[PDB]
């Protein structure tokens, strides 16, 4: 109304980019929260620093209002005269035009931009919102902001792009029963009524936008002192003090890690957790005030699962890295997200590994991103590391996969070829040369081309700038070749285009005999190279560590299920679930027999690891999953399965004893001995259940989510479902409640997960941040697999309405159609993307989803027939 809507597109406003020559400097921020109203105001002003000629000046601004007209100051202090304000919605800018036009800023002075603005904070859980929360028996309010990537204009206007960093002295006008916090300590409070307190905090450090974070709060909070003898501190509701205990414990120990391995000191003075009680993502890396959802913060020893634990430590080391990778430098443009994200996903394993010695997390690496990497990235509708993003619904949604998984593993890759010390040093001098500014992925690759003379750029460059990976097929033993690896033999392997047309130089790393040696496989080598002892077996690529499969000789699979089958220890347990999950998905991509896979399988009575069990549960879960309408077969792989796992889900048993690991072990065996219909299993597990239900048993922590969806599934009913219903409600632990609501996805009851789905409508009992979670726990029931997917298409309007086209989540909800397998289900899945083509940021996993249930109908085709053959031919 002030500032209008118009759709005037002559000029550069019409452009997606911000101009170069307006850069911030400094923001001068105060927002005053009306709490109870759910309303608040603000105003803003900010130094520019202008480069050229130019009659309008704009910025970016979501659904928040511009409350007057803006004004305008010189860098010598006059007031500029203002014609007009105008709205551009298509690039969600606000712009105002002089009557005038001004010229640059050519010494140390500056333009001052000063804007009044006003806001929601209700029906969203992005910008700046407020949440509830239950305290003996009084509601209490709690507001936050979240911004990454776009949502910073949401709270207020801003130069919303990542390399507008600019400095930051945030102030709060809020009632004096709340406390406040930002990225900084506080400077200064003061009274404004006897009702009021204005909060400023000391200026920031240079920062981007997304980063920017204030919070109004009445929590409590545990508190650390890190080496630097600086506070880091997690805020947390006084009813669930005692669940900040482990977070706080593995921030000291992975914030003094990492200072000391980055060889740089943490930019603030001060570092802030938090969790929001309704947050819409994992967790937010605001520089010394991050943000969590409260399942990947708050543990609780005596309730929550070692899962659970791992988890949280991995969250917050995932959350520490940022702020060096991320914070201190960030990425030039969304293109280079993986800078980001690749970064923390590659260093939380460094982080929790020092925390937690026998986690074994290094090997987890494998289980947790390059295995189920490897699986998206072998789709035609993958995308390359470096992504071309011109939207914001593009931007947010390549914080996906290939940013964070494949990320961390072509890192992993990167740093055993490199060696670690190199690759460490390397690290800390792109954090030298680049802090408080921002970095293209060019510059770090020069940055460890200084720290090894090896070319950096031309290997990893093909690991970058085009999507998918190779597979190395053996020629007698010695010879290898690269060929681009699809799971669809039919899509043609040089779509999309590419530069480096699908081929890759790769880090060749193979063991003979104990003793391991190392090869660059040049791209221009077009006949492949030949690995340099008289041998008669090649290890190649030991625990998985370059990010490619091998396809040995047929000959030679047939002699390792030998081998395994004699005596598995052969191999390491990291060698093990690679060379399976390779067959699994050379298998899968009609490149190896199924039976020469299923061969791989035969030895497992005797398996006793972890990642082997997780990578074969993987691999079978799939197949099962092809088959659960085919009585003919799927008794067979039952039955089979089922025997290959009872002896070690019967030596580890219903009990929490051994190690870490161990407990993990034992939940995803006795998960999948249930899933595979044990009768002994499942008969443990609605023991158990029928015990919680006296009301005074508490659960071995990681059998819990076992017995709640085993349980309810075999002999949960109304009486049951009403209870855990009303437990969900009365537990305060997140952890807890979030396996509640797999344990009520699990019944057999249409009627019950009908109550199911329409209390997803209601906020009074399903959070915002957990209706995604739910309708994809439903999807997996035997029932709401299509309840769930009938469900988001009857609610898509109210859906689209509630989080908006620009929500990741929702973009994402369609993947619960992964298990299609039919024409019918195929046809049902394009007539209704069809109905709603507007996908915003679901138009990637819309993609996904179609390829994979295209490759589902074919895999069925081609292997139904090969499958049931070794399965009928063993039984
Ligand atoms: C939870 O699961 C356990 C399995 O993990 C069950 O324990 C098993 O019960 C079986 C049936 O009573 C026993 O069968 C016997 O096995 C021995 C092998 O050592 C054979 O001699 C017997 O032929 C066989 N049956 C007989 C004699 O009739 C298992 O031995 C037993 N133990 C183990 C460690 O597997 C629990 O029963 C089950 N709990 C609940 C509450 O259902
Ligand atoms: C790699 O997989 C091969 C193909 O499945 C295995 O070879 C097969 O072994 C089966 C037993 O596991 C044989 O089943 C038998 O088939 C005959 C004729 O069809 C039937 O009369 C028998 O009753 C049946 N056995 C049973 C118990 O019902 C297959 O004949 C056999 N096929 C071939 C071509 O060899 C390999 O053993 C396997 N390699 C390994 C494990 O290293
Ligand atoms: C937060 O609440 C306000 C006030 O109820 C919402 O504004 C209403 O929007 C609907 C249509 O969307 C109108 O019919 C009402 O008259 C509006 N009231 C006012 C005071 O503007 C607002 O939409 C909510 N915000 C969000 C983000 O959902
Ligand atoms: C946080 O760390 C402290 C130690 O730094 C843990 O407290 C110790 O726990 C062990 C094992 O229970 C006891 O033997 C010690 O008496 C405790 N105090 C020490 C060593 O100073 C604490 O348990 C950790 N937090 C969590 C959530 O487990
Ligand atoms: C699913 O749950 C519903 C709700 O409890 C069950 O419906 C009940 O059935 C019994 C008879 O067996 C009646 O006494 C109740 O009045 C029914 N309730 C309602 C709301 O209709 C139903 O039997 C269950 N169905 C299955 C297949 O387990
Ligand atoms: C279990 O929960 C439901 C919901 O609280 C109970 O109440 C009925 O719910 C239906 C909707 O599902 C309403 O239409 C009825 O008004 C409710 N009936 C009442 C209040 O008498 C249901 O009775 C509960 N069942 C058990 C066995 O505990
Ligand atoms: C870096 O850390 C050291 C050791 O903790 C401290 O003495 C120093 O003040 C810090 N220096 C800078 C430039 O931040
Ligand atoms: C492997 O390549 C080498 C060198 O090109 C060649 O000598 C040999 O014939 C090839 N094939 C096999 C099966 O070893
Ligand atoms: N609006 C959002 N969903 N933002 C997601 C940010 C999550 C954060 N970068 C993380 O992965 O830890
Ligand atoms: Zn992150």
């Amino acid at each position: 109304d002030i500032c209008p809507a118009s759709e005037d597109e002559s000029g550069q406003w019409k452009n997606f980019r911000l101009p170069d020559f307006v850069n911030p400097v400094h923001y001068d921020l105060h927002v005053k929260p009306l709490l109870e109203e759910d309303t608040y105001t603000g105003t803003v002003s900010i130094s520019i620093n202008l480069s050229a000629p130019t009659r309008y000046l704009w910025l970016h601004l979501r659904e928040t209002r511009i409350t007057r007209l803006p004004e305008l100051k010189r860098p010598s202090g006059d007031q500029v005269q203002v014609r007009r304000c105008f709205e551009y919605k298509k690039q969600e800018y606000v712009v105002v035009e002089a009557e005038e036009e001004l010229t640059p800023s050519s010494g140390d002075g500056l333009y001052l931009l000063t804007m009044e603005f006003a806001g929601w904070l209700n029906g969203s859980l992005v910008g700046f919102y407020r949440t509830t929360y239950t305290e003996n028996g009084r509601v209490k309010s709690i507001a936050a902001t979240d911004h990454e990537p776009t949502d910073a204009r949401k709270s207020f206007p801003c130069f919303d792009e990542p390399n507008k960093k600019a400095t930051y002295t945030i102030s709060i006008t809020h009632p004096k029963e709340y406390g406040a916090l930002s990225n900084m300590p506080v400077a200064k409070e003061e009274s404004v009524d006897d009702k009021w307190t204005r909060t400023t905090f000391e200026k920031s450090v240079p920062m981007s936008t997304y980063l920017v974070c204030f919070a109004v709060h009445q929590f409590d909070s545990v508190k650390r002192i890190s080496n630097s003898g600086k506070p880091l501190t997690i805020y947390v509701q006084p009813e669930q003090k005692h669940t900040a205990e482990y977070a706080a414990n593995i921030t000291k120990s992975v914030f003094d890690y990492f200072e000391e391995y980055f060889a740089m000191n943490y930019s603030l003075p001060k570092l802030d957790k938090i969790a929001i009680p309704d947050f819409g993502t994992g967790a937010m890396e605001n520089w010394g005030l991050i943000t969590y959802r409260e399942t990947n913060l708050l543990y609780d020893p005596k309730e929550s699962a070692s899962s659970n634990q791992q988890r949280v430590a991995t969250v917050v080391a995932h959350e520490l890295v940022h702020q060096w990778f991320g914070n201190i430098v960030t990425m030039d443009w969304w293109e280079d997200l993986w800078l980001n994200e690749g970064f923390a996903s590659f260093f939380e394993f460094l982080g929790v590994n020092h925390a937690e010695t026998d986690w074994q997390m290094r090997d987890q690496m494998l289980l947790e991103d390059v295995l189920p990497v490897q699986e998206d990235d072998s789709l035609m509708s993958s995308h390359p590391i470096i992504v071309t993003v011109t939207t914001p619904d593009e931007i947010t949604s390549v914080f996906d996969g290939i940013s964070y998984s494949k990320g961390s593993s072509i890192l992993r890759m990167l740093e055993d070829w490199i060696k670690p010390e190199n690759f460490q040093k390397g690290c800390q001098m792109y954090l030298e040369k680049y802090q408080f500014k921002n970095a293209k992925t060019s510059d770090f690759w020069a940055a460890l081309e200084e720290a090894s003379r090896l070319p950096v750029k031309e290997v990893m460059d093909t690991w970058t700038r085009q999507m998918g990976y190779p597979v190395l097929n053996v020629n007698g033993v010695k010879n290898i070749t690269q060929k681009r690896f699809l799971l669809d033999p039919r899509a043609n392997p040089s779509q999309p285009p590419s530069d480096l047309g699908y081929t890759w130089n790769i880090p060749v790393k193979w063991t003979e005999d104990n003793i391991t040696s190392s090869v660059l496989f040049n791209r221009s080598e077009k006949e492949g190279i030949t690995l340099n002892s008289g041998n008669a077996f090649l290890k190649i690529n030991p625990d998985h560590i370059g990010f490619y499969r091998v396809n040995y000789e047929v000959a030679t699979w047939d002699s390792i299920a030998t081998a395994l089958s004699l005596n598995h220890k052969t191999f390491s347990s990291a060698d093990r679930a690679s060379l399976i999950d390779d067959a699994f998905a050379l298998a899968r991509a009609q490149l190896l027999d199924y039976k020469v896979a299923l061969n791989l399988t035969k030895y497992l009575k005797r398996e006793e690891n972890f990642l082997p069990w997780q990578r074969v549960i993987s691999a079978v879960t799939y197949i099962i999953s092809m088959f659960e309408d085919d009585k003919e077969l799927y008794p067979m792989i039952e039955e089979y399965f089922q025997g290959q796992v009872k002896p070690i889900a019967d030596s580890l048993g219903w009990n929490d004893a051994g190690d870490h690991v161990t407990k993990l072990l034992r939940s995803s065996v006795l998960g999948f001995a249930c899933k595979m219909g044990d009768r002994e299993a499942l008969n443990n597990a609605s023991s158990l259940f029928e015990q919680w239900l006296n009301g005074t048993v508490s659960l071995p922590v990681n059998l819990r989510l076992l017995v709640y969806r085993y349980g309810m599934q075999n002999s949960g009913n109304e009486i049951s479902w009403n209870y855990t219903l009303e437990q969900y409600q009365k537990t305060s632990l997140a952890q807890e409640k979030e396996k509640l609501l797999y344990g009520l996805a699990s019944v057999k009851n249409v009627t019950l997960l009908s109550r199911y789905l329409d209390l997803l409508k209601d906020t009074n009992l399903i959070k915002t941040q957990d209706v995604f979670t739910v309708i994809r726990y439903i999807s997996y029931n035997s029932y709401g697999k299509n309840m769930a997917w009938n469900w988001i298409q009857l609610n898509w309007d109210y859906l689209v309405n509630r989080y908006t086209l620009n929500n990741r989540n929702l973009g994402r909800i369609v993947t619960i159609a992964e298990p299609f397998n039919t024409e019918l289900q195929l046809w049902q899945m394009e007539s209704f993307f069809a109905k709603y083509p507007q996908a915003g940021a679901g138009e990637k996993p819309r993609e996904q989803v179609l390829e994979t249930v295209k490759n589902n109908i074919e895999w069925l085709k081609q292997h139904r027939n090969t499958i049931r053959e070794w399965f009928f031919n063993l039984l």
